[PDB]
């Protein structure tokens, strides 16, 4: 990231620091929890509403010392009243704009938000599962404020958890008790906190929607798999993603060998040496060189991360993920509660960075065998069978007679979100108790209200809807401002977290209260339909068939001969 943009986020940084505290009351108030007092504080929204903060809310053990890539376990709880006046670090990672790592192993913390601590109804919690790849993210309100969902009587919750290797190393040897998932489990028990606690700050615990966007929406998936969490919510958003998704999950217990001799290991490749290595060194260390654990061969068959969410090599106490998601799907609670799920009209617009460093990439097009599904592509990728497929994609995606830039970025919208949608909603269908899924399109551009992302896919001055665009309408972040209440994009804050709410509320996410859907019937899916309706947001809401269809049936040809493997 430029010099420019640097520079750009630190005197930001010092206004948001300004900016927070000028935002901060005297109005200190005592919440009970399970584990002990708590004091919040109210805050107040540059649209000068207020709203009540508890930030800091630690739902597990800090993962320190011997509990470093393991399991979470409960916190300890304490006399008295614990300050929760201010956020605490986010999970060790590197930061994008400045490059350097920074946070903390330290993070396994939650925050709580409501306008009301004492409402005269029990309200809708919904909890937010930030994304970042797994790698990234944070529950810090300079990237996701409360400020335009406390304009709503809800509760709303942004937890942490952990990032890269420190949250989802995994070792075959059953002895070292690191299968993998730690993340995951920190989200698992992150729910439970709130499933027993919400109501401590006026929330229902028989109401609770978790969503996440990215990565958290892959995350949010998992929650809605696992036996862990059965019960323990009652709607659920995926936002760009799932589980089903080829960035979502890897298996890297291979890689972990790898990671321990880039930082300085010197011994055989075996589990227990490995770990002793690893669980000795410096998080920094370990963070700052993850981005070169890939081979050249991973990267080039579309590995984007080389520690995620995993298949757990052996079944412990703790255990997530048993099997691949693909089977978990087929016994998962999570099917029969009500569901939304989306996304953006121009996802793959988020790769202009790399495009732009490597214009070679352009030439996979060319034959398209690299994004292949990695399950029908042989290893080399030179196989007639894997060429056939091959050109199925480029048929899909190549407009011309060489590909362009925007090919590229269309085919990534396929490859890394609407194919794996449209994979995960056939095998659910067959799976259900007939609990309703919602489609959406976020298809709002505007650049007079952005969030960081956008620094970080050089997306500055750049036309389309990006994926992670819409976080700019649900979440407060430093390099927002008061928007007049009649622009395009205070409405679409309004829409956004209207559709929102209503969805958590009551399992559907229609209201003729919310402006611009007068004339909207938003019917879900159904195992029948052979084209999918989504409601497309734009300046103007209207329901039509998802344009992305025909080239995500495309895709779904790569799989005739292969229809076990769909």
């Amino acid at each position: 990231v430029s010099l420019m943009e640097k520079l750009k986020w630190k005197i930001k940084c010092i206004e948001n620091k300004f900016l927070n505290y000028r935002l901060t009351t005297n109005e200190t108030v005592v919440a009970e929890t399970e584990y002990g007092k708590v004091k919040g504080v109210k805050r107040l929204t540059v649209y000068d509403d207020s709203y009540y903060s508890f930030e800091g809310i630690p739902y597990a053990q800090p993962p320190v010392g011997e509990l470093r890539f393991k399991a979470p376990q409960r916190p300890t709880p304490w006399a008295g009243v614990r300050d929760c006046c201010n956020h605490k670090d986010k999970s060790v990672q590197v930061d994008f704009i400045t490059g350097k790592v920074c946070g903390s192993e330290d993070c396994l913390y939650l925050s709580v938000y409501t306008n009301n601590l004492n409402p005269e109804t029990k309200r809708p919690v919904l909890v937010y599962i930030h994304g970042g790849g797994f790698i990234i993210g944070e529950n810090h309100r300079d990237m996701y404020g409360p400020d335009y969902f406390i304009k709503k009587d809800v509760v709303l919750i942004n937890i942490q958890y952990r990032l890269g290797a420190l949250g989802f190393l995994s070792l075959n040897s059953e002895d070292l008790n690191v299968p993998g998932n730690a993340g995951l489990k920190d989200q698992v028990m992150a729910l439970r906190w709130i499933k027993n606690n919400c109501a401590n700050f006026g929330g229902n615990p028989d109401n609770i929607t978790v969503f996440g966007e990215s990565a958290g929406a892959a995350s949010t998936h998992y929650m809605m798999l696992t036996e862990q969490t059965r019960g323990l919510f009652h709607r659920g958003i995926l936002m760009s993603g799932n589980a089903i998704c080829p960035w979502a999950n890897t298996q890297c217990q291979h890689r972990a060998f790898t990671l321990a001799k880039l930082a300085g290991y010197k011994g055989e490749d075996n589990d227990k040496d490995v770990l002793e290595f690893l669980m000795k060194a410096k998080p920094q260390d370990l963070i700052k060189l993850e981005e070169k654990v890939l081979t050249l061969e991973e990267r080039t068959n579309k590995v984007m991360f080389p520690f995620g969410p995993t298949v757990e090599p052996y079944q412990t106490a703790d255990c997530v993920l048993p099997k691949h998601p693909r089977e978990m799907v087929k016994t998962a609670w999570g099917n029969s509660i009500p569901t939304m799920m989306g996304n953006t009209s121009y996802e793959g617009l988020f790769f202009t960075s790399i495009l732009k460093q490597m214009p070679l990439l352009v030439k996979e097009l060319e034959t398209c065998v690299n994004f292949v599904p990695s399950e029908l592509a042989d290893a080399e990728r030179t196989a007639p069978e894997t060429l056939e497929m091959g050109a199925k994609i480029k048929k899909a995606h190549v407009t011309g007679e060489t590909p362009t830039a925007d090919n590229f970025m269309d085919l990534c919208s396929h490859f890394y979100f609407w194919f794996p949608m449209h994979r995960l909603l056939q095998l659910r269908f067959n799976h259900t108790s007939g609990t309703p899924v919602y489609l959406y399109r976020f298809d709002f551009d505007s650049e007079d209200l952005i969030n960081p992302y956008r620094i970080m896919r050089s997306g500055r001055g750049v036309k389309g809807v990006s994926h992670t665009d819409e976080l700019t309408y649900f979440f407060w972040n430093q390099l927002a401002k008061r928007m007049p209440k009649e622009s395009r994009e205070y409405k679409t804050i309004e829409r956004m977290t209207g559709i929102w709410t209503q969805f958590a509320t009551t399992g559907n996410p229609y209201s003729n209260e919310i402006e611009g859907m007068e004339n909207v019937s938003w019917d879900p899916i159904e195992k029948s339909d052979e084209v999918y309706k989504c409601l497309n947001i734009s300046d103007e809401l209207k329901m039509i068939d998802v344009p992305e269809m025909g080239k995500i049936k495309q895709w779904e040809s790569m799989f005739e001969k292969h229809r076990d493997l769909f």
